């Protein structure tokens, strides 16, 4: 009788309901930047801002201000920031000391900055949780809050930003940072000066990240499959609703399938997803950096640092890639885009299914976001096309920086790239290190 | 004043047992009306735990007899769980077709509007790594427990038989406890997954859920309050999964606390060291030793030297090895009618006995095989039965009348074959193994 | 549920295996089985009853008592008897206790005294069982020449065996705390026991005790299998009282009453009457009065207590009466038991074929207010008993007359002149129903 396991799946997320007029795109950083200002400004109830950090920036300095300022103007409203635990405590003078500053200088008013660690040491899991909910709204970008994110200054990071104004879903996940997070084990103030060291709540951590495993949203589905929905997602860890939800998703592509991630690096589930998809026919896009829009490339006359080979490896990675499917970028199934706007940087993330599902998430769909982080996401099905106009735009805006990859090897391979790049890649391939990088970056 | 074996005992949670309340039966067949008749009368629940309910006469007629008291009492709460790896693949080496799982999802398209859910539970990642050897029946506020799982000879369906141990036991609280453990741990946890659904995972895509899953199961154990003291008839339910359960201990507590004898049942004679060594010190105190297993034709792996040798039919080989060097190593205890080995065999029919007797007071009923595999690798559960005032002793003793019944004793490890006895392809290949020394590991794993 | 059925439905119940039931059916049979029990004890011999008397009968019993004691003196052997009793004749055993204590030094067999009342007319002690090792020999009989059936005459009683180690335990144990150890219990074996004057007060406060110690424990048992309740009261609102007034509107089909003495309490009589209007049937089995321990043969010189049989007749005869239509129906059954000059002591409730009460409980206002009482609950869902309570109730009905109608029985005109005389005396001044609550 049935359909394939797959479009069983998504049939069967709980979906909420969800109005046209109520989905709002921005195209560009500066864009986003106004918005979160207007939304915290005309905030009326609550405020909640999760991001990786928010930094000790003119970027980061103006939306602290615009909270600070709100809270002022209006103290009856309910104002937190959730931000990584381990990222807000280094870079000299750290983010945290600055949070404990500006509550010094705002006697009154009251803006807590919560710390939350998703693992004991940063490396083993950080704060990927996304979300600005601003009343009945959930303002939704895979974007920190710093200079570049925001388009201070003349330099920006490209990333992907939706208002989507719906009570029920920004409540459930309002409720569900309040409980799991907020009031999760081991997360602690960032503006308080006398906030534990790491190791004091090491134990408190680790069962907190155990809570974590199998916190997911609850709530009963009110829409149905021939209507505009929105399902929200959560999930830390291989077998979280999310990861399940990403991998049946693309198999439902009936035409094509569109990916951005910023650090090519897919695992090798996904890979074999899409291998199935070129096969039966169907059309696979794949949206990343080039090198040398990804943050840690270190230009070619600066001195060189060990960490400026990111870019090069996740090059590398993108090359066999290609160099294996070739014959499938030849019939024009296989595209592959290369992001490049001078000295900008990209950060896009989500993943397309025909022209009726859009994954915007927080998922840079890496073996790290896979097992280690808390990730998140929205998935949207427009199974009427209400959103053709807005997402055809997103796409054109997106592409526009991009050069088609036609072969692999107009890709630079190890030979050609600089002679530090080259040694130290030779000696981490030598004893296998490689493969290790790629799991935890 | 008492040992650290009987205190153990002494202070297990006990319920309350009926002597009115406990039938044993001594044949498949009887087992097998038994569990239709139940099923028929049920009136609020039937839960169904086995290894595999096979897509054979026997197995149909049990399914078929699920659906119809389904369909005549609505509001029958019906749930079969078996193992999730058995039910999806044919018998050991026979030609892979139309597996068990394929045949419950033809039953529930055969009968819309009649809900009777078989649920998978995977107790490892691979079947070798771990099974499913919880067993009980629970219907309403009894529960029939046999090692049986549902199939031609375990029924005695069609002439074949296959011998285990059948007891029904009526009690509330100790029907509830299993019922409500089952519910909780195994039909509510991650990784298990519906056998009648046609769109069923594949073992991979739930991969990480079966290991969560069995470290859950590492620590589950029955909670509830002793309603018993030492003095009276108890049941003590006991389920567990790896080195450390419960259960475990208490198999290891048991078999000291044997003041005049202890009696063992297992199909595969294939002890850990641990039980071994507390039968050596049974001995040594001068306490008797029952052992009661298959003769190697009695094994369903064996193969008649007639048909054509296949590798797995080496197996009933290997446990007679492991008997022969057991018994060679206490002949003195067997001479001093001490220590007591028993073949069971009946023409072409397989033995499949489990359990344990400590004197006339405890009765241990088990899946247990009594195996290193079911120690550390499977979920594993029990009763155990405390009868201080010999009431049960009719019973008891005509059930271990019957077993005797078709046993040769062993009075000496010569009157077992050797190697060198052995047909030719079986003694090349034992020989093979005993060269690297897999038949070590093998005797960990089967 | 109506609360009836509710209430037994939660009474604790102790489980019960049928081949450990063990009925008797004559006082004989149970004359040797209390013997032979003696004989094989093993931990324990507790001996509660109304009273042990002086005669053949009460002397073999005593007597098999003494012997098992020095057999096996590790063996817990205690009797107790009620107080007042056993310090008189009928209209004492106490002296006869002393000289046995003397006669057999060394071995130890305490006679206890239990006092349930200042006077004996205000309480007696009703508890009745034999606790032998793990088992219960439960019968309302004293021990004497009639009860044991020395002698060629008897006193016709019940008697059941029931093997059960928890239900004697809590037995043993109720009667070691609250009785054994109560105040104003005393030894009947010494010489110098106190007179009841002397302990007056302390038999004031024991009865207090008494009011509400109850058995504690724990059910193990559902209602779906065979069950065993001991219970025990003393005064109007104890749970035994409370479990006979529920037990009767259970009947589904029949209710079946065993009284000596026929003078029910009114709560107990419109219980009976509900019954009969939800046409259901109920079976009364009481003594002729020729067949009452008081009554004297006419030609015999009348004596005032030989009257009192005669008062039974009349309260069996009023009651008659008012429900002759249900007599008609085959619905009420009467029953007289009569065989030559033996005598009638049968007390218990059959519920359909599912509940025995068996009881020291002669069902009058005596024992609701001012005995100390006990029984056990007999909960036979699955019919295991029906063999034997069926055969018991054959034997029983053997002897009976069934009453077709209240003129059968004699009315006061036909009875004999002293006892028509003081009979009509008692009713000019309503003292009649003085002593109905009295005896």
């Amino acid at each position: 009788f049935k359909r394939n396991k797959h479009q069983q799946h998504l049939a069967q997320l709980p979906k909420i309901s969800q109005s046209v007029d109520d989905v709002d795109f921005f195209y560009a950083p500066a864009d986003f930047r106004e918005t979160l200002l207007e939304k915290i400004a005309s905030a009326k109830q609550r405020i909640c801002i999760v991001a990786l950090y928010l930094e000790q920036d003119d970027g980061g300095k103006g939306i602290l201000n615009a909270l600070y300022e709100a809270k002022r103007q209006r103290p009856e409203l309910d104002v937190r920031v959730l931000v990584d635990w381990h990222r807000a405590q280094r870079g000299s003078n750290t983010n945290a000391d600055w949070y404990c500053r500006m509550a010094q200088e705002n006697p009154g008013v009251d803006v807590p900055v919560y710390g939350v660690p998703i693992n004991t040491r940063e490396a083993l899991g950080v704060l990927h949780f996304k979300g600005f909910i601003i009343d009945d709204s959930v303002l939704y970008s895979g974007a920190s809050l710093n200079d570049v994110y925001l388009h201070q200054h003349d330099k920006y990071r490209y990333d992907r930003y939706h208002l989507i104004r719906n009570r029920k879903m920004s409540d459930i996940m309002f409720e569900w940072v309040t409980q799991n997070i907020m009031n999760g084990r081991g997360v602690n103030r960032l503006d308080d000066v006398n906030r534990p060291k790491s190791p004091e709540i090491k134990n408190d951590i680790r069962l907190f990240r155990q809570e974590l495993r199998d916190a997911a949203y609850h709530f009963q589905g009110d829409a149905d499959n021939d209507q505009l929905s929105v399902t929200p997602l959560v999930g830390l860890g291989k077998s979280s609703l999310l990861n399940k939800t990403i991998f049946h998703l693309m198999p439902c592509a009936e035409q094509k399938l569109t990916i951005c991630t910023p650090y090519f690096n897919l695992p090798a589930i996904l890979v074999r997803n899409i291998i199935q998809l070129l096969r039966e026919g169907k059309k696979v896009e794949i949206i990343v950096g080039d090198k040398t829009a990804n943050d840690f490339y270190i230009p070619e006359d600066e001195p060189f640092k060990i960490i400026g080979a990111l870019p090069y490896l996740y090059e590398i990675n993108l090359r066999r890639f290609l160099s294996r499917l070739q014959y499938y970028v030849n019939t024009d199934q296989l595209v592959v885009r290369l992001w490049k706007d001078d000295d900008n940087t990209y950060h896009l993330k989500g993943m397309w299914v025909d022209d009726k599902w859009m994954l915007i998430t927080g998922n840079n769909l890496n073996p790290r976001a896979w097992r280690l982080d808390l990730e998140n996401a929205i998935l949207i099905h427009d199974p009427q096309l209400e959103l053709a106009p807005q997402r055809e735009k997103e796409l054109e805006l997106i592409r526009e920086h991009t050069t088609i990859v036609k072969h692999y090897r107009d890709l630079q391979s190890i030979a050609d790239y600089p002679v530090k790049v080259r040694k130290l890649i030779r000696r981490l391939r030598r004893i296998r290190i490689d493969r290790l990088i790629s799991r935890i970056l």
